[PDB]
Formats: structure tokens, C-alpha cells, sequence
RNA sequence: UAGUAGUAGACA
């Protein structure tokens, strides 16, 4: 039942008005907003701010830090071990004792060598020792560190401490980016350290090393970067070590290299809490390598032998575990150039190239810095404004200099940057880190993506990040109030009208709206519409209104939600399952999305903003909002999308794969269209024939902006065609789109005591404090929070780009013009057609005269280049909404590839692979081995899902499979090696006990993350059944220990377990009613309740298990301290209620395996289980492949696919009433249900209990000739496994 | 110009 609200009663909206001030406006000259792309203007657009910068920062004449870590490998590298830990601390010790300090950091490490070298024998012991035979001492507290009391420190040395230990207004320092000597300083600074680091110190596995092996691997593997970045390696691991709660507070002292390169480790907070850095000084051997003399505390010299000493450096945990994996992000970062530079010439890179990209991606890589981060974001934005015809290149160039340059690294990328912009200006793709010029736009696109991908998503400050995230919507609600000021609310509200605007001319802007406008362009929208009014409706009413609204997935996620307004007046951070628990014990009943509606409608909007944590120059900020305000947005929304899915202009509706589709598609009508001729009629029946020509116009900034005024939706809903009878629904929607015009936008705590802290406050600070009148909270109007209103504003703005189609078509019905519009995500794509003259236009000026002279005054602003009168009325009509297209973002090209990068990088499905290559590496999942290399091969998959070629995600999934083998300790050689303990091979060991993961990509991408698991399983049910051997059947028993430790990603064969380290609700019921009533209630596991007495219980029993509370604390600092009791070997694992170290479980496992016996249980169990294991290995067995000779041509990039039970189940376990019918509800056939499950336990028994079936229980970027068949996706990664050669299948 | 960070006062 949907109460009755108010409707809106349509306005006398003529076209006729529009058509007719359309020509008057059109009647004078339109400036143009982007200029015209010449190589003289990007240079003067750089000499000027150059200047302008001078004059902008103050000069400093120190260039500032930017290597992290500095160090010098003159030899191959060895990596560490504690053995040649041990001697070479001794020999760097000597070394360091017989050299004289000279600043206080220099005394400082001569104190640390001193005290290290006076330590006694049983402090050697328990300094070099595991934490399992680990004694204490008197010097010596902590396994890997000692003391350093004050007494043995000098004066120097304390005044160093101190000094580390130990604002309103200032202006950041910056090189004269102007100066020539300071460019020429720069560059040959960085030009020594990138020479430097270039110093010399299956069929998949053939193609491998025929190809990625030789002109890759080969290649970087004697160069100074590799060996640096092992070094590099070593030393973040000791960092990593020493950072531990328990060890952070002493000091340490590391050599490696032989005794070339000495860590000296300071106390320092522990990473695992937040806001932490560990201090440390580097002291090394001054060679090639990352050596800066200008950032060095001193220089020590002994006898032609130099020692480097380092600055002392402060690193937080984010920081050093990017350093950590420093030379694994480089060489994928080179593989992915190498790949492309493959694609781009059809040839293999030369040795020289390869080598200096390498040492560019691991400067990049070592240097992680937010201004490297910034300058690299702007160029990504950059090289499209100087590679297209039009564009606000200015505006961008401006931005670019709107930085200090602090470093002699952001001059060279600087010096870089002006140089390729010029190049590209002027003109073929020169590249941006190599000598090389390329063929196609997105080579070098992809070259600046990689580079930008190489730096963190957390680098900004977090205070200052935390305050810029507030002040776009301060300022935007205080410019809205500003104009509700000037012209009223109900103008601002409700919109002007056309003679208003025909008055003032002055209205459209944004924040303000025509409501003849918006009628037009809903009228507009409607001619589609309502040809097609039956599927609209059933789209709308299959929205499902009636249900209940906490029964869906989405209302009770584990995403944040605000909740309550606290008694300090902050807005309470919270869950969307606490909101639903709290609404559902509060109340009988389970309301549906309108009944909550009509019983939340009067509170307020509320809204707080948190950080997105992104890599960009700004960061973004995401909203949290209350229930109500998610109940509004939902109804509005789902209403909006039900609609939105009819419109083929409208791609924010699409899956994904239908979108790329759709935009190849417009593109290939586009083309059709400029193939024909169009001739202009005349009445001497002499025609003249024009030129058809297409102008892309890549539009940003359509979707949201905090400039727009979210009631033109109301009028938008009102005169929007629905199949539905009455008015009940669009006057719901038209009142919750009201409910949400105010908003109560809330501060953050963070920033509340940040400012709170300040004594004064600057105009600037004083001005964003004004908008909040009890410090908490103010009000925002009209601008409707990002990410809220996506398909309702997406399809508002189709609307008035048709609705300017039909005004451009009204005005020159003489004109043949061709107009396509594609609002996908926040840009758009506009295709002007038009008409040129072919020879002199003679008759075409004539023409054109003949018409302004009779009477047709707009005919003006065609006589020459129409397309771009055609982009001033269709910007203007998109600002008689509230849509301002971005000046400086907007490209104009008379080619689609600028757009193409832009659509394919805003795409989910084709973002680039080098961006998921990179975070195979990070952010893994910290909970046991084989859930670790679950989670780093997965990403493997999905960047060849997204484009990698094989040997490259080949390479990646080798290097992520190394590392997670260095995470616990597997790889042979080290103690939790399982062949150590168990009486097999490497290879033939479970993956979830050790063994061997590394696998070919086919076998993951195809077979899937465990085939090595089935296979196994598999092999050792043959042996069993054929050859009942002693130690083949010894594989059998371990299986059965993991189903042991199982019952006591997912695991075909059980798994171990592992510590994890971490509600108001969450104990209002009893753990043992927990367990009572879900044994009692089976069907639940597959459903979810829906009545309000159960699903309260079954969201109580959501909240109380370890996985969920586990995945509401994933992001921790205190993450670190698994991976160091991992590292150290620390009691890790549960086996028989107790926590033990994996040795332990390997020796049970043993244990068990030699004393496991057959029941034929367990080998029935054992056949049930391989039988549930398409049969990819077959067709991957058995193919033939050869090469023909031909030339690898690479076509457009195509999207394809890769490919109820819990109803059915639900069904059979459901026994009273209100299960019953929630399976009833759930399911979609109710009818079908008995025959469903009479036929699935037919096919079972063909091939019953409840423990058997409780048991039993992808998109790719290809070329435009295969088809959607997983066959023809496996062959065309078949044919595409070699660089350079074609296949034949 | 101890580091990170920043033309919002931080880590401290």
C-alpha cells in the first residue's frame, strides 16, 4: 500500500521557445572554451609559468631528499643469512671503529659499532639466536637487538637523539624551477644514479624461455638494480624485524655485502600501532647505486676508501612494506613496457632500452614520495590535452605548476615532462623514460599508467588529506547559499523559467535550473519511452516493492553506515547490520522499502565523509549516511535504474561486458555515417555537396559535480513515462528525492580536534568553521552527496543531450548532422557530424550569405567550422540544467583515442592489468599459506583476464609465489620446509601443509585455484586402487588430518588454521541458543530468514563468528604482527584445541599419515570427492601448436564471458511454517521445487543424507575473432602465448 | 636544513 502524496502538475513547456533563443543566441559569436593545440602554445604556456612559479615560491637553493634508502653494491649479491650476518657486522664494526666521526650522526653509529663490538660471548649467543632457545641478558632484552644506555652514548651522539626527538603561517621552499643550472644539476644528478643502477655487475614454458627468459630476465639479471633491489630486501626485512612492540624500543645493528653495508637501527614506536615511523641510519661503501652525496649526513674517508653515511630516516609501515617488494614492482612494471613495446613494434626491445627502463621503475619504485605521486597523476591527464586538437591544456599546464619542486628528482621528472609535452604538441608517440618513439597513443599512455601505478595509495598526509576532504562541499553549499541568497529560495528550489532567462541571461549557471528545460528534455526522453511503456513498467515493478527490506543482502552488509548523533554531537560511525539489528529489536515486524519509508520520512538526511585512501594528487572522500537516508536513495535509485535500463544512451545501467559493446557499436554507426555524401538542396535545383567529418568530444565532468541542485529530479520524475496506472510510485519517489535536498553534513572527529588543537585560526580555516554552527553539523542544500544519484543524474543528462539533438535539428533542417551521446560513468562522449565544404565552398559562403540575409540570423555560427557551434549550444542547453562540462579535462579529437584509454580506464572490466599485476604482491590477506597463495594467484588470473599476456602473469604469479613461500618459511631449505618433516616430495605434499603452488597460469586461469589439490587427490586414489603401494598410500593420510583439523577461499580438502588478531548487540543472545537453533533451522544456511523473530536471531548469529568479525578489522597496523610470529616461527597454528608452530602440525601430519588405515569410508568419500573434481586438463593435454609464418596483428580490444541450488535445498530442509514459506518467498518457481529436488537427488544417486549435500553445496578482454565459448577464450590464450609469433591451434 | 608530510598548525 503506497500512501498518497503530492504530484507535480505539468508546465506550458513550447519548443518552440527553446528553438526560437536558440537562434538568438547563436546569433552573435560564441567563444570557444579549449584552444588550439600548437607546440608554441604549450611553450609559452610553460615559459610564463615558469616564471609565475619564481615569483610564486620562495627559492631554496638545497635541493631536499628523495631516496628513501641509500646504499652501494659493487659485487653479485648474496642474500642474508645469520651466519654471514654475524661476520660481517664483526668485519663492518672494525671497519667503522678505525674511521673518526664528524657529526653527531656520525658519532652516534661509531657509538652503536663500539657497544656491538664489546659485547660478550653469551651476548652473541642470545643476539643471534631463535626465539626458541632465546635467553635474556643484561645488554641483550630482545633476540635481534640490545642495549644502549646513555652513559655509552657522547654529547654528538645525544644531540643527534635529541634533535630527532625535538606552523599558522609559512610558504614551502622551492627550486628555481626556472633556472637552467638547477635543470642541468638535476639531471645529471639523476642521469648518474639511473647509469648507476643500468651498470653490469608446456609450451608456455618454452615460449617462456625462448622469449620472456632471453630478451628480459637475461637481460636484468646481472644489472646493479637487481642486486640493489635483493640488498634493499635484506634490509626491509631487518627494519620489518625490528618492529615488533617488543623489539621497536632498543637498538640494532645489521651488515650485509660482506661488510660493505651496515643498518643501524635507533628505538623507535612500534608499527603495529598507527602513526609510527622506525629510524635508522644506512652506512655504506660510496660506489654505484642509490647514493645522493647532497642528502648524506658525511662522507668518512680512510685511505681511498669512502664510507657514505646516511641522513637519519624516519619510515612508517606503509612505506617500508612498499620498499619491501621494491624490485618485484619494478620488474613487473618492466615486463608489462616489454609487453606493450611488443605489441606497439611487432619486435623485442634492444638490451639497452630494457635495462634503462628497469632503473627508471625502481628509482620510481625506491622513491615513495607524494610528489612524485602528484606530478605522475597529472601527467596521466596531461598527454591527452597535448595530443588532441582542442583541449584546456593551459589550465592543466597551470595545475601542473601549481607544486613546489623540493628535489632534484621532481626537476628531472619536470625537465621530462615539458620536454615530451612540446614533442607531442608539435607533431608517431615519442615515450616518456626511453628513446623510443612509439606507433600508437596507448603505448605511451600505458607507459605514464605503469609509472603511476609504481607509487602507493596512502602516501598524503593524514591530517592535512583529512582536512582538504571537507572543503569542496563547504564550499559548494556556501556558493548555493549564496545564490539562494541573491535570487530566493523557491527561484533556486523549483528552477527559473525561460522568459526569466530571457531577462537576465545571467540564470544559467550552475546550482540554478530552467524547469522548461528539464520538462523539455523529460518530453524528450518520453518519445523513447513510451513505445515501449509494457518493459518499462514490468522493469519497474520487478523492482520487488513488497519485501521485506532487511531480508536483502545489501541492507545488512558489513559496509560502514552512520548512525546516531553521539551527546558530544558527532555523528556515530557504525555498520549497516547494527542498524538493522537495532531497527529489528526495536520493532514487530519486518517493514518493506516503502513501509520504512513511510515510517522514517520525517528525520533528517545525515551524512559524514571518510577518506578513499587513493593514489591520487587529491584524495577523494566517500559518504556515510544514515538508514533513512539509505532508504530514500534506494527507492529513488532502484526507480531510477528500473527506468535508466531502456535508454541505449544511458551506459551506467549496463553489466560491464554489454557496455563495451554498446560503445563499439556507436563508434562503428559513427564511421558509417561519415562514408556517405550530404548535399544541400536548393531552388535552382543546383546542389551542393559537403564533406561528412566526425569530431569526438570526450566530455568530463557530467554525472556529479558539488555544483547541482538535485531538485530538478523532482520535475524530472513528474514528466518522466511510466507504463505504471497510477501516480502512487512517482509521487514516492518524487517525495524522497525532497526528503533529500537538506542534508546534516557532519565533521569528523579527526579534523574536529585538529582544529580544536590550534590556538589562532587563519580567514581560511575561520571561513570552513562558519559553516558548521555547532562545530558538528551544517546544513547542505541542492548538492546531493557523490555516489548517490548515479543513474538518475546519468540519465537527466541524456535527456538534455537529446534534448539539444532535437534544438540543433529544429534549427538547420537544411543540415544533415549526425549526433551520437554516450554518458558513461562521470564522462561522456559526444560525436559531432559535420558537414565541410569539397571544393572552395564557392557556392557554400553563398549559400550561407543567402540565409542570414533572409532571415535565418543563426545561420551565423555555421558559415565555418559548425562542429564547434554545435558544442557551444549543446553546452549552453546542458547549463540549462545544472551540467558544466569541465574546462581544463575535455579533449576535442578528430580521432577516438584519447577517449577509448579514458572509457576502457573508467571501465571495471578493462582497467589496466598492470594495476592488479602490482597488487598480487600487497595487501594480502594475512591468514595461513594456503589462503595467501589462494588470494596472490587469484590476481594473477584476473590480469590475464584483463589483458596480460601469459608469460608476463606467468612471471608475476611466480614472483607472488616466491614471496608468499618467503612469508612462511615453505620454500626449500628453510625449517618449515615440509619435505623436512613429511616422507614425500615437495611437489607431491598438500598445498595447505607446504607443497609446492607454483603452477602453470593456463592451470589457474583455467582449472582454477586447487587443481593441484584435486589432482593430487586424484593420483593418490589411483595408486591406492591400483598399486596399493606403502608410501603412495602415505598422500591418503594427510588429507584425512586436514578433514580432522577441518571438523575440529575455499579448501577441497580441509586446511589449517591460523590466529587472526582483532558488539552492542552481538550478546543480547546466548552462544549455546546460538548453536540450538541453527542445528534446529538447516534450511537457513542456504536462505535468509525473512520474518523479523528469526532474522533477528540469524543477524545475532552473522555478528558472532570469526570470519565476519575478522573482516570488519581487514586494514590494520597490527596486521604486521602475524607475518613477524609467521617470520619468526612463532606458535601460529591450532591443532587438538591448542596453538602450536607448523613444525608441530608437520610432524602430527606425519604421524598420522604413517599410522592412517583404510575403512573404505573414507575412500568412498575420497571418490565422491574426485568425481565432484569440465576437464581442462584434457583439452590443455591434448592440442597441437605451431608456428606459421606471419606477422602478430593486434585488433580492438573485445570483451567476453567465462563460464536455484540453495532453493532446492532450503526447500528439502524446511519443516514448519515460517521457513517454509520463507523458502516460498525466496525462491523464484515455488510450483517446480519438488521436481527440482526429485531430479537433482536423482542425478546425485546416478552419479539424500544431509551431510553430502551440506557438503557438495568472469570477464575477459580479448580480440574481436573469438567467440564466447571457453573454448575459443583458452585457444585464443593458446595462440596469444607467444610475443612476436603467430600460433596455429 | 633529521625523516615523512605540507603552501591547515602533524607525527612529537
Amino acid at each position: 500500500y503506497i500512501p498518497d502524496y503530492k504530484g507535480m502538475e505539468p508546465i506550458g513547456a513550447n519548443i518552440e521557445d527553446l528553438v526560437d533563443y536558440s537562434k538568438d543566441w547563436l546569433s552573435r559569436a560564441r567563444n570557444f572554451s579549449f584552444f588550439e593545440v600548437k607546440g608554441t602554445a604549450v611553450f609559452e604556456c610553460f615559459n610564463s609559468n615558469e616564471a609565475n612559479h619564481c615569483q610564486r615560491y620562495p627559492m631554496s637553493r638545497k635541493p631536499r631528499n628523495f631516496l628513501l634508502i641509500q646504499c652501494s653494491l659493487i659485487t653479485s649479491y648474496k642474500p642474508a643469512t645469520t651466519l654471514s650476518d654475524q661476520i660481517d657486522s664483526r668485519r663492518a664494526c672494525s671497519y667503522i671503529l678505525n674511521l673518526i666521526p664528524d657529526t653527531p650522526a656520525s658519532y652516534l653509529i661509531h657509538d652503536m659499532a663500539y657497544r656491538y663490538i664489546n659485547l660478550t660471548r653469551e651476548d652473541m649467543i642470545n643476539y643471534y639466536a631463535p626465539r626458541i632457545q632465546f635467553k635474556q641478558t643484561q645488554n641483550v632484552r630482545e633476540p635481534g637487538t640490545f642495549k644502549l644506555t646513555s652513559s655509552m652514548l657522547r654529547a654528538e651522539s645525544k644531540a643527534m637523539l635529541d634533535l630527532l626527538n625535538n606552523k599558522h603561517g609559512a610558504q614551502i621552499e622551492s627550486l628555481n624551477i626556472a633556472s637552467h643550472i638547477v635543470q642541468s644539476e638535476s639531471v645529471s644528478l639523476i642521469t648518474k644514479i639511473l647509469s648507476d643502477l643500468e651498470l653490469n655487475i608446456t609450451v608456455l614454458d618454452k615460449f617462456f624461455q625462448n622469449e620472456t627468459q632471453k630478451y628480459l630476465i637475461d637481460v636484468l639479471k646481472k644489472t646493479t638494480a637487481w642486486h640493489i633491489g635483493h640488498l634493499i630486501r635484506d634490509i626491509t626485512e631487518s627494519l620489518i624485524a625490528h618492529s615488533g612492540l617488543k623489539r621497536s624500543k632498543y637498538w640494532s645493528l645489521h651488515s650485509y655485502n660482506n661488510g660493505n653495508v651496515i643498518l643501524f637501527i635507533l628505538p623507535s614506536k612500534s608499527l603495529e600501532v598507527a602513526g609510527s615511523f622506525i629510524r635508522f641510519i644506512t652506512v655504506f661503501r660510496i660506489g654505484p647505486g642509490l647514493v645522493d652525496k647532497d642528502n648524506l649526513d658525511t662522507i668518512l674517508i680512510d685511505g681511498d676508501s669512502q664510507w657514505g653515511v646516511s641522513k637519519v630516516m624516519s619510515i612508517d609501515l606503509n612505506r617500508l612494506l612498499a620498499l619491501n617488494i621494491a624490485f618485484e614492482k619494478a620488474l613487473i612494471a618492466t615486463a608489462t613496457w616489454f609487453q606493450y613495446y611488443t605489441e606497439d613494434q611487432g619486435q623485442f626491445p634492444l638490451q639497452y632500452a630494457i635495462r634503462s627502463v628497469f632503473a627508471n621503475h625502481f628509482l620510481l619504485a625506491i622513491c615513495q614520495k607524494m610528489k612524485l605521486c602528484a606530478i605522475f597523476d597529472n601527467l596521466r591527464y596531461l598527454i591527452p590535452a597535448v595530443t588532441s586538437l582542442y583541449s584546456g591544456f593551459p589550465s592543466l599546464i597551470e595545475k601542473l605548476f601549481e607544486r613546489p619542486f623540493k628535489s632534484s628528482l621532481e626537476v628531472y621528472i619536470y625537465y621530462n615532462i615539458k620536454s615530451l609535452l612540446v614533442a607531442l604538441a608539435q607533431n608517431v608517440y615519442p615515450s616518456f623514460m626511453s628513446r623510443i618513439v612509439y606507433k600508437h597513443y596507448r603505448s605511451l599512455i600505458s607507459e605514464v599508467t605503469t609509472c603511476f601505478f609504481l607509487f602507493e595509495k596512502g602516501l598524503h598526509g593524514n591530517m592535512n588529506e583529512e582536512a582538504k576532504i571537507h572543503l569542496e562541499t563547504v564550499e559548494w553549499a556556501l556558493k548555493f547559499r549564496e545564490k539562494e541568497e541573491k535570487y530566493g529560495e523557491s527561484l533556486v528550489e523549483n528552477g527559473y523559467m525561460m522568459w526569466e532567462l530571457r531577462a537576465n541571461a545571467e540564470l544559467a549557471e550552475q546550482q540554478l535550473y530552467c524547469q522548461d528545460a528539464i520538462e523539455l528534455a523529460a518530453i524528450e526522453l518520453n518519445k523513447v519511452l513510451a513505445t515501449k511503456s509494457s518493459v518499462v513498467a514490468n522493469s519497474i515493478l520487478s523492482k520487488n516493492w513488497e519485501e521485506p527490506y532487511f531480508s536483502q543482502t545489501r541492507n545488512i552488509s558489513l559496509k560502514g553506515m552512520s548512525g546516531q548523533v553521539q551527546e558530544d554531537g558527532h555523528l556515530s560511525s557504525s555498520v549497516t547490520i547494527i542498524e538493522a539489528i537495532r531497527y529489528l529489536s526495536n520493532s514487530r515486524h519486518n517493514p518493506s522499502l516503502l513501509k520504512l519509508y513511510e515510517e522514517t520520512r520525517e528525520q533528517k538526511a545525515m551524512a559524514r565523509i571518510v577518506r578513499k585512501y587513493q593514489r591520487t594528487e587529491a584524495d577523494r572522500g566517500f559518504f556515510i549516511t544514515t538508514l533513512p537516508t539509505r532508504c530514500r536513495l534506494e527507492i529513488i535509485e532502484d526507480y531510477y535504474d528500473a527506468i535508466a535500463k531502456n535508454i541505449s544512451e544511458e551506459y551506467i545501467s549496463y553489466g560491464g561486458e554489454k557496455k563495451i559493446l554498446a560503445i563499439q557499436g556507436a563508434l562503428e554507426k559513427a564511421l558509417r555515417w561519415a562514408s556517405g555524401e550530404s548535399f544541400i538542396e536548393l531552388s535552382n535545383h543546383k546542389f551542393i555537396r559537403m564533406k561528412r567529418k566526425l569530431m569526438y568530444v570526450s566530455a568530463d565532468a557530467t554525472k556529479w559535480s558539488p555544483g547541482d541542485n538535485s531538485a530538478k529530479f523532482r520535475r524530472f520524475t513528474s514528466m518522466l513515462h511510466n507504463g505504471l496506472p497510477n501516480n502512487k510510485l512517482k509521487n514516492c519517489v518524487i517525495d524522497a528525492l525532497k526528503q533529500v535536498y537538506k542534508t546534516d553534513f557532519f565533521m569528523s572527529r579527526k579534523l574536529r580536534n585538529y582544529i580544536d588543537s590550534m590556538e589562532s585560526l587563519d580567514p581560511h580555516i575561520k571561513q570552513f568553521l562558519d559553516f558548521f554552527p555547532d562545530g558538528h553539523h551544517g546544513e547542505v542544500k541542492g548538492n546531493w552527496l557523490q555516489g548517490n544519484l548515479n543513474k538518475c543524474s546519468s540519465l537527466f543528462g541524456v535527456a538534455m543531450s537529446l534534448l539539444f539533438k532535437q534544438v540543433w535539428t529544429n534549427l538547420f533542417p537544411e543540415l544533415d548532422c549526425f549526433f551520437e551521446f554516450a554518458h558513461h560513468s562521470d564522462d561522456a562522449l559526444f560525436i559531432y557530424g559535420y558537414l565541410e565544404p569539397v571544393d572552395d565552398g564557392t557556392d557554400w559562403f553563398l549559400f550561407v550569405s543567402q540565409q542570414i540575409q533572409a532571415g535565418h540570423l543563426h545561420w551565423f555560427s555555421v558559415n565555418t567550422e559548425m562542429w564547434k557551434s554545435m558544442f557551444n549550444l549543446h553546452e549552453h542547453i546542458l547549463l540549462l540544467g545544472s551540467i558544466k562540462i569541465s574546462p581544463k579535462k575535455t579533449t576535442v579529437s578528430p580521432t577516438n583515442a584519447e577517449f577509448l584509454s579514458t572509457f576502457f580506464e573508467g571501465c571495471a572490466v578493462s582497467i589496466p592489468f598492470v594495476k592488479i599485476l602490482l597488487g598480487s604482491l600487497s595487501d594480502l590477506p594475512g591468514l595461513g599459506y594456503f589462503d595467501d597463495l589462494a588470494a596472490a594467484q587469484s590476481r594473477c588470473v584476473k590480469a590475464l583476464d584483463l589483458g596480460a599476456s601469459p608469460q608476463v602473469a606467468q612471471l608475476a604469479v611466480a614472483l607472488c609465489t616466491s614471496k608468499v613461500e618467503r612469508l612462511y618459511g615453505t620454500a626449500p631449505g628453510m625449517v618449515n620446509h615440509p619435505a623436512a618433516y613429511l616422507q614425500v616430495k615437495h611437489t607431491d605434499t598438500p598445498i595447505p601443509l607446504g607443497g609446492n603452488g607454483a603452477m602453470s597460469i593456463m592451470e589457474l586461469a583455467t582449472a582454477g585455484i586447487g587443481m593441484s589439490d584435486k589432482n593430487l587427490l586424484k593420483r593418490a586414489l589411483l595408486g591406492y586402487s591400483h598399486k596399493r603401494q606403502k608410501s603412495m598410500l602415505y598422500i591418503l593420510g594427510l588429507f584425512k588430518f586436514l578433514m580432522k583439523l577441518s571438523d575440529e577461499q575455499f579448501s577441497f580438502i580441509g586446511k589449517v588454521q591460523w590466529k587472526i588478531f582483532t558488539f552492542e548487540f552481538a550478546d543480547m543472545y546466548t552462544s549455546k541458543f546460538l548453536e540450538l537453533w541453527s542445528s534446529q533451522h538447516v534450511t537457513y544456511d542456504y536462505i535468509i530468514p525473512k520474518g523479523r523473530d528469526n532474522l533477528l536471531i540469524y543477524l545475532v548469529r552473522k555478528l558472532n563468528d570469526p570470519s565476519i568479525v575478522t573482516a570488519m578489522t581487514m586494514q590494520s597496523p597490527l596486521q604486521l604482527r602475524f607475518r613477524m610470529q609467521a617470520k619468526q616461527h612463532m606458535k601460529v597454528c591450532r591443532l587438538d584445541g591448542e596453538w602450536v608452530t607448523f613444525r608441530e602440525v608437520l610432524a602430527a601430519a606425519n604421524s598420522f599419515a604413517e599410522n592412517y588405515s583404510a575403512t573404505s569410508q573414507d575412500m568412498d568419500l575420497f571418490q565422491t570427492l574426485t568425481s565432484c573434481t569440465y576437464a581442462w586438463k584434457d583439452f590443455l593435454n591434448g592440442i597441437h601448436c605451431d608456428v606459421i609464418p606471419t606477422k602478430q596483428v593486434q585488433r580492438a580490444k573485445v570483451a567476453r564471458t567465462f563460464t536455484s541450488i540453495p532453493a532446492v535445498i532450503g526447500y528439502k530442509f524446511a519443516v514448519t511454517v515460517e521457513e517454509m514459506s520463507d523458502v516460498l518467498d525466496t525462491a523464484k518457481f515455488p510450483d517446480s521445487l519438488s521436481v527440482d529436488l526429485k531430479t537433482m537427488k536423482d542425478g546425485v544417486y546416478r552419479e539424500s543424507l544431509p551431510d553430502v549435500m551440506k557438503r557438495i553445496a568472469r570477464v575477459v578482454i580479448v580480440q574481436g575473432n573469438v567467440e564466447g565459448t571457453a573454448e575459443a577464450i583458452c585457444r585464443y590464450w593458446l595462440k596469444s602465448m607467444s610475443l612476436v609469433k603467430t600460433i596455429r591451434v
